[PDB]
């Protein structure tokens, strides 16, 4: 009968996934009693082997393939089949396990023998495993200048029993306190933690400078780890490392037990190519200690660098002009599409977090209204008023814009009739003849929502297609492809018009943005943005006409160069700009007014060698994004060209 | 030498490009002189030949492969190449092309002679195109009524002549006018049209019932065309159908001329299936009118019919039951997903938008601020405070949640602390001591609040994602996929509180909610819903837990029985249900104050035969979508048990 073949294939198939999936007591439980013919040890035992090799090559994931199970006798079938399963130096494949069964009335069970574990294995022969962690890649600048990197680090620590009774004691808690920064209610506290004794090295700090006096108990160790030269300025694209947890090993055994993991941006993202491969040997041997077999052996693999297309000094800068308040700006070379910066303000201390830091430093970051944590260069926002120049493109491709046509605007509000209800577009220049140029120059929404409501949905969105709304941009930062509108109409004027001036709907992070307004450095053509060096240029050809890009530009270089253009501020400078600035009525159920988000974009209308989009979340009175621009915009023109 | 070969091929890519792109007279300027080893024609010639029969039988994407061009003689050179190209009846294929060019100092020319139109023409062959449309196919609903067929409809007109001269012709009209609701401006300027002419037949409304008294040139004629049997009730779902434009044919050319194309709903995304393909042929002739070549031919093949899961009966109650007013209403047997109804309102007249609409009627549709022609079940909506029942449930399965614990709740508002501002989560019953089916019974969202933030984002997200945010269902009615959020962060309490009772940046449209809610009537399982009949179960296991269905669907039961429950009035019927309303406050730049959304959510929960989702959307005061159940509910349950 293969009634009964039926129940021993269906056996091994259980004792299987019982390993797989790591409870090795019921696979135990499926073996025959301890004999000379059936099973080599008891369930106890058996479990306990499971247990203690497969737990320490960290397998994980046993699959079979090729099951036979044949019949020799009445009461014994022998079966045999090939296998793999993960482990902490890789995956063994073609694996040749073989035993028997034992039919008993209606129960088959396995006759366990220790090459049920790893094939060659006989008797009290013993599993080995030995390992050298990978030495971490390094993340560095189109330059070679490094922004995640592995440094030797001093670290300042006190010693209880050489810190004193209670006249020195407090008193030279009292001097390292003062002369590193710390507060002497942590210094009491980290030396009475139930793990400290009385001589141990207690750590408290890193030393990110020149070592200065040392007290007595306080002393400073090399100890080799990460290292952010850029420090916050650039946290939230590089993120950090932490420990690898018990956890972590579960789901990947490939990572170091004892090593770093990738916790948050890059990091994390390319946390495979970074780290590595263990190097070592997983070997069998017999109960004396003679190696018998070797089962997978292979030399470290140090990580491999990452070089990417940011300027480490332009992203200092772009991030130290926003001043520690909410905001962030992309700078790109349009052309190529390299992004040299992405800063994202407020930030974080990623070298505290990956050697240690405080559980009430690091709820205070959660906590704090601005979020420093948030990416904010792949956070989707309205794109703001300056999305004008995009629409008004549009208006010039299809025709339904003439740049000379001079609308009659009366007041700073205006409504295409009562419909509206109270709700009324607003411009900050009351300018009674305006045509594009003007428009432009003054940022005047109640001329481009004219012209959008004029021009008509259809059209509009005829024209927004042709950019990058709904696509995946092929980056390494987390992101969500940007939108015109909720859905695919807009069913509302309103909605249609506010769309026109770049507030409503629209959800555009600000690297997306920069993609959409390279068209304006590359005659109509988008250019994709790029991260890393050595990827190719990727560009999408007439995205809109070089007529509307001849036409504009001129207009964008007045936003500048007029005295009343809304960034004439930067014509100071007596660099060849091509301008546009923004701004953004946000809501909020906290606050009882509206909050104003400001913005600013910019690039070098002569050579195209630069261009950068900046913007200020939520800004203070008098705040500007253009307030904050020069020193960035005269470094990018003096190094991009 | 093959630099000339080069040109050889590249003239013969170029006009095949130019036949390719129907630019006729850049391929005719491509061609040698006419003379008897040259061109057969001259270039207008060549022209009109093309514009003529390629035109004729709308040809359209010529495309080539296997070229070669060798060489016969120091002043010519011999080509050849397959090619295939789309017409009015299919595609052509392996059509064997050859002839030569002409080399002349620095230019290679085509010596054009016919066949290069068709391969098998020669001198002055004709070529004829005969054509059979095919009936369009049918939608129905799961018993076979016709939801969309094809009728023969009575249809109105008047003949000026027979109308009168002054006397009568205003007193004619006066009749036709009243006996058949017709402004008697729209008769006069209907037979007032540049085309019509004195005798003519002048069509002016279709008779949807029995003919009445016909007055003087007052006429019915019977005419093919669709129908809509369910008519309103059901125009967004099924949606229309309207005359084909060359426009159409120009993107298409298997369609037919003179027929009809689906413009929306169904009709357009099954627009193929119904269609059919066009029976006919396209053959050569010779000078005389002897067929000399079929080259393609085949018998008409009609549309085939689409059976839908809707139930016509159920379809119409839905929709009558809203009362005209904003709203839409989704029905199904949960246990498989068979969508019975997608009601959608208010909603426009599907039988005039397909027999011609006046234009003005068109614009009152378009301009009607409650957007009939939206699909309400197809578009995002925050889900509403019924959403509670679904982090309710996250709760019980994450342990978050002791149903028996008792929070104290004060008031009618609540924050967690200043930080929120202003800002405060509301409840409408000022209930002390709440539980979780004290909570559910009054629909307290103070509660629901506490308890997401009390579990917290990342368990709230990993029971969230356990669901269908993000995918896109597999229906053929357009839509977007439900989200969470705008972010895979929330970066705020008050976006986790709101989102925990369905408000904040939740869009899931109605069928999406019904897909989700249906885990409470399968055990944790969600069952997807489906719209075509043949189509087979899809489910996705372990959504939630057994354990956190069976609490909370005795706690839904509540929500109608208890005298209290927010659903009591239902309980009148006297039929199992288990149900929870819900509301959503969102805010209008056009209106003063904030709109109000009215939800119900209803299953039966003795044998889980039908569910239903109703929603008013920016109710009037003291209006609800409860309210208008008990028809829908009472039809239901007798039918789908």
């Amino acid at each position: 009968e293969t009634q009964a073949v039926e129940a021993g294939e269906k056996t091994v198939e259980q004792f299987v996934q019982a390993l797989n999936k790591g409870d090795y007591n019921k696979a135990a439980e499926m073996t025959s009693k301890k004999a000379a013919n059936k099973s080599a040890l008891s369930e106890k035992e058996i479990l306990d082997k499971y247990q203690n090799i497969y737990g320490a090559a960290d397998v994980k994931g046993l699959q079979i393939s090729n099951l036979k199970v044949d019949k020799k006798d009445d009461s014994t079938y022998s079966f045999s089949y090939k296998a793999k399963m993960n482990t902490s130096l890789g995956e063994l494949k073609d694996l040749s396990y073989k035993g028997t069964l034992d039919r008993n009335d209606g129960q088959t069970t396995i006759n366990w023998q220790p090459n049920l574990v790893f094939p060659e294995m006989e008797g009290n022969d013993k599993v080995s495993l030995t390992t050298q962690e990978a030495a971490r890649g390094n993340i560095i600048d189109r330059n070679g200048e490094p922004l995640a990197t592995t440094g030797k680090l001093k670290q300042l620590g006190v010693v209880p029993s050489k810190l004193g009774d209670g006249g020195e004691k407090t008193a030279n808690i009292k001097a390292i306190a003062s002369s590193f920064d710390l507060t002497e209610d942590a210094i009491n506290q980290a030396i009475s933690q139930s793990w400290v004794q009385p001589d141990y090295f207690v750590p408290l700090k890193i030393i990110d400078g020149a070592t200065p006096e040392l007290p007595a108990g306080a002393t400073i160790q090399e100890v080799d780890g990460r290292y952010y030269p850029l420090g916050e300025a650039a946290a939230q694209l590089i993120g950090y490392v932490g420990d690898i947890t018990a956890e972590d090993i579960d789901k990947n055994p490939e990572l170091s037990s004892n090593g770093k993991i990738g916790r948050s941006g890059l990091e994390m993202a390319f946390d495979k190519d970074l780290r590595g491969t263990t190097g070592g040997k997983l070997s069998i041997t017999d109960a004396d200690g003679v190696e018998k077999k070797v089962l997978i052996e292979h030399e470290v693999q140090n990580g491999k660098d990452i070089k990417l297309t940011i300027d480490a000094k332009a992203q200092k800068t772009a991030f130290d002009s926003l001043g520690g308040k909410a905001g962030s700006t992309v700078a790109t070379t349009p052309k190529t599409g390299d992004l040299l910066a992405l800063a994202s303000s407020p930030s974080y201390d990623p070298n505290k977090m990956t050697n240690g830091i405080s559980q009430e430093d690091y709820k205070a970051y959660e906590e704090n209204p601005e979020q420093p944590f948030i990416s904010r260069f792949a956070t989707g926002y309205a794109p703001g008023s300056t999305f004008k120049m995009i629409t008004a493109a549009i208006g010039l491709d299809n025709g339904t814009i003439d740049p000379n046509e001079v609308l009659t605007i009366n007041g700073l509000k205006w409504q295409k009739d009562s419909s509206w209800g109270s709700y009324q577009v607003t411009r900050v220049s009351d300018v009674s003849q305006v045509d594009l140029k003007t428009a432009l120059i003054y940022s005047d929404n109640i001329y481009m929502a004219q012209e959008t409501l004029k021009m008509g949905e259809k059209k509009f969105r005829t024209g927004l297609d042709k950019f990058i709304f709904g696509e995946d941009l092929d980056l390494p930062i987390s992101m969500n492809p940007a939108q015109i509108s909720n859905e695919d109409s807009f069913n509302s004027d309103i909605l249609l018009a506010d769309t026109g001036y770049g507030q409503g709907e629209l959800l555009i992070n600000p690297i997306q943005q920069a993609a959409m307004y390279s068209v304006f450095a590359n005659n109509g053509t988008l250019v994709y943005p790029k991260l890393i060096a050595d990827k190719e240029t990727k560009d999408k050809k007439n995205v809109i006409g070089e007529t509307a890009v001849q036409t504009i530009v001129p207009d964008l270089r007045e936003v500048v160069q007029d005295v009343n253009g809304t960034a004439h501020s930067l014509s100071a400078l007596g660099i060849p700009l091509a301008a546009k600035t923004g701004t953004a009525e946000i809501k909020e159920k906290q606050d009882e007014k509206g909050k104003e988000n400001s913005f600013l974009f910019a690039f070098n209308p002569d050579n195209q060698g630069y261009m950068m989009v900046s913007m200020l979340e939520n800004k203070e009175d008098d705040d500007s994004a253009t307030k904050r621009a020069s020193e960035l915009l005269q470094y990018l023109n003096q190094n991009y060209q």
